[PDB]
């Protein structure tokens, strides 16, 4: 019996890129692919130098550039291999825009039925329309069940591609397609939820059950063979830090994560006392997410472990537009069956503890997505907060969230206190740009010191970490500040109490 | 022992008023209170008369007009009584107007983080803003447990008045303060999710355990003993219509009960047949509500029979918003602690069933208000759907849902083909008034006939009932067409099928 090497990673694709939240629901695939993805391929087309040179200087790694420059035949090939595909989704775009632009502005308060007479055809029966606060202006909302049931969501537009992995850093891998770039990767049609992935990531099969396995991914000859020889043979009370803002949990023998991003391992030359794939427990109990940025959930991992999680936890929304659709939903196309979304401040118990949804502010570029909370959790009389990236810029809220959660032992902050341009995630599903200055005060950051010392101040911690920092090089796959850190760390070591920044990894005493 | 008398009626009172979803949130309580409720004493104070001569001609019930016209006196005092409540709810008025004219709009595509600066002492820390689509308009959300926390909502504002019940039809009660007017009345101070309302219609009681019960809720003498004569000695598989919208369903000894909304008993001079507080089963496993109007989970309904609730199924909202907040929330503040929240096409398994959210279209005044669905229901291989007053105003959206959820039975629509204003309902909360002709076409319509058709003919269904008629005289507490219900009834019994319209009550073959 065989299982999967802990260094080979495999990595989500969908529509020829590297996979996460906004390319599931086809919505926003299509914003994605119209305004951001083809223009980085065709940019490319024209002039490989460009890329080349700016692929070169490491402090432009981020920007729209394809890091496999080399392989100009390949990816010619496969942009024109999908052109019917790239095609039909554009008739999505259009609906959505001719929607935006040509019918609602046409109404200015009176009743709506006739829009629905009206609709594109890709739109018809799958929308709802309203006006907002002034009852004059027009929005609307996608009936969002109904457009996974459309063609422009399709199953087969997504893959997998094991590679090898040979050290810490990842190269940033969200502006290159995913193809087979050499003979050690592996590119396979399959839909992401599919339960032929969770045999790989369980394993115990026999040689003839890997071949089986391999036969229904409809493989054979040699890619039948680099399938199989990713396969090797077979092998309390705890508060474990294990990178950018996952956290993991053992309470009375019940098991949660947090924010899950995991690192591989079984390679030569690694970093000493990481926490990996490897050693994770059986079971999974609680899964917790608190928003919808790929550092904090990241296709990769959550694919990975998906055969053994109990139940997800993920904040409420119902705006299912296009900047801000519903994070369980997606989550369930994954193939995650137990999803549960908390509203602020429901309090759920969770094997021997409570679990209780925060007030998140911020990160989010001041966008209208409601898919953010963070998580207080209370093993019995020890109670941890997770704070992710929710910056504390609305004064009062936090006295205000205390005086109904009673008090607080241990907190963890994220001071990312300067990130990104909102535009940068965001950008390609407005609906036209804002002028540059503009867009340029609207960024997605964490708090800073000034914020965090009055985070602490009004929770009266005991301990407190501050993590979500973006050190750790895996993190590199998808992505001044010190000096506010340290401010912190010794703010609230002066005033009585433990405090550290986190690098690499942690254990802690619960 | 004793129990509640059938025929003795326990009203719900808010700030007041005959209670209801909107008078709950203290940010909706402020925007009746000041722009309808106010406004109704007022103009009655000063004029008696026009009240009385209004009342007095039943054509114009339901309008702004006191219906104990008679009692001038009593109501004046209980004005004047209730100044400083009054008072302290305007500050938040004046606070939501504050933010919404003053400082919003002085907003233009920036960072927002200026604004949490300058927030009303009223709603420092208890609202989240951000832009709305076109990213230039700033718009806003209350933070809602946060709000509940303050000193807005105040539990005290709250009561009960019991009174017989005498005959079938009710008068219309939503704009006559709750006093009592007699001496078969009886007002009291708790509140509304006490477990002693609970105590009371669970019954059950010793002649000394209700003198206990009557001094908790801090009675006696002659108070106490009305109270007391409130009380008299303690005395399959279904499909039971019971009025308006409401229905009632027993599968495999499960137990349903959709839209609540009951009549009472025990007095001469009824209805046969009525189906009533006294026919419900012990327990009821699951409740379902389709939206929040009072036509269909009427407060008064609600606080008699959640003592045998086990779990309430509502429409999931998020928006947090004034003219629409958070259903789920409201059943809790009302004392219902298993509440469930359910997207669109979500499906939960209930005791033997399979219960469905499905879309719900209009009857909201094209306002932004996500707490709607029907519910289809799954018992075994009948498949039973509620529609309520859910409008087919999107051609084809009922064919991509049938694509999905597979084949119906039986169905009930509701057919008010024609009903109010939808600013008779939510004018108070809108920011300010639209011109009059524009109001006038933004109204609460069910189905008309060729809608309504095209709902059958989409889900191919061989029974078919209409309801959420408002026939039934105790609906008369809240609140042509018929040409329309016939046509159906003749179209789908011409198309080899039953269907029938329905008035005060049917059994029906599960
Ligand atoms: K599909
Ligand atoms: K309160």
């Amino acid at each position: 019996r065989y299982s999967l090497r802990q260094d080979i990673a495999v990595e989500p694709v969908i529509a020829g890129w590297y996979g996460w939240s906004y390319l599931l629901p086809p919505q926003t695939l299509a914003r994605f692919v119209h305004n951001r993805f083809n223009r980085i391929v065709e940019s490319y087309l024209d002039d490989p130098q460009v890329h080349a040179a700016a692929v070169r200087q490491r402090r432009m790694h981020g920007g729209p550039w394809i890091h496999a420059h080399e392989h100009r035949d390949a990816i010619e090939a496969w942009y024109r291999e999908t052109a019917p595909r790239r095609e039909r989704l554009d008739e999505l775009f259009e609906a959505v825009r001719r929607l935006e632009e040509d019918i609602l502005p046409r109404h200015h308060g009176e009743c709506l039925d006739p829009v629905y007479q009206e609709l594109p055809a890709a739109l018809a029966g799958r929308v709802e329309v309203f006006y907002g606060r002034d009852n004059r202006t027009a929005d609307y909302r996608f009936v969002e069940p109904l457009m996974y049931a459309s063609e422009y969501y399709d199953e087969s537009w997504q893959q997998v591609r094991f590679r090898p992995v040979t050290e810490d850093a990842r190269e940033f891998a969200l502006t290159t397609p995913m193809l087979e770039y050499g003979p050690e990767q592996l590119l396979v049609n399959v839909p992401l939820n599919s339960p032929l992935l969770d045999a790989v990531f369980r394993g115990g099969l026999t040689g003839t059950e890997l071949d089986d396995l391999a036969a229904r991914f409809g493989l054979d000859g040699e890619r039948a063979a680099r399938f199989a020889s990713y396969f090797e043979p077979t092998p309390e009370d705890v508060l474990e830090y294990v990178g950018h803002a996952c956290v993991f949990a053992r309470h009375r023998g019940t098991t949660f994560l947090v924010d899950p991003v995991l690192s591989y391992s079984g390679y030569p030359g690694g970093a000493e006392n990481r926490f990996t794939f490897a050693d994770l427990p059986e079971r999974i109990d609680h899964l917790l997410i608190t928003h919808n940025h790929q550092d904090h959930m990241l296709f990769e991992t959550l694919l990975r472990i998906r055969h053994r999680v109990g139940r997800v936890l993920v904040p409420k929304s119902t705006n299912a537009s296009l900047v801000d659709p519903g994070l369980g939903g997606i989550l369930r196309r994954l193939g995650f069956t137990d999803v549960v979304e908390v509203d602020d401040l429901e309090t759920l118990s969770c094997g021997s503890a409570e679990v209780v949804a925060l007030p998140f502010l911020g990160d989010h570029g001041d966008l209208r997505i409601r898919s953010k909370t963070g998580w207080l959790i209370r093993f019995g009389e020890r109670s941890v907060l997770f704070a992710a990236d929710s910056t504390n810029i609305s004064p009062t809220m936090y006295t205000k969230v205390a005086e109904v959660i009673g008090p607080v032992d241990t907190v963890f902050i994220g001071m990312e206190s300067i990130g990104a341009a909102a535009s940068w995630i965001y950008g390609p599903l407005y609906g036209e740009p804002l002028d540059r200055r503009t867009d340029q005060s609207r960024r997605l950051n964490g708090s800073n010191f000034p914020q965090a010392r009055e985070i602490v101040d009004a929770l009266e911690p005991d301990e407190v970490y501050v993590y979500a920092m973006g050190l750790e090089p895996w993190m590199g796959v998808v992505m001044p500040a010190i000096v506010d850190s340290d401010l912190l760390v010794r703010h609230v070591q002066d005033k009585g109490g433990t405090a550290e920044r986190l690098h690499l990894r942690r254990t802690l005493r619960l």
